[PDB]
């Protein structure tokens, strides 16, 4: 049973699933990366230009 | 017809051309994407 197991496992189409699955994971997050990269710009642009005149005191 | 149109998804052929687009994707913007990694530390401090 255990030898039908490690057939079963590496098994063509099942390496392609599980590729497929990793490569999801991986372009959803870089999609959420760069939409999160643009907010955080945008963010420190206003930041910046805000502490300019808080300055102190 | 919805046995057939799972059918139809869960295609090999199908499966890689979906996967191959999603890297060109990444190519396209994860290509550029990884940048300026260090930019907001050396501003935010």
């Amino acid at each position: 049973l255990s030898t039908m197991e490690k057939r079963r496992r590496d098994s063509e189409e099942e390496v392609l699933r599980k590729t497929a699955h990793r490569v999801d994971l991986i372009a959803k997050y870089i999609g959420g990366l760069r939409e999160q990269e643009k907010r955080i710009k945008c963010l420190e642009s206003q930041a910046n230009y805000c502490m300019l005149l808080l300055s102190s005191m």
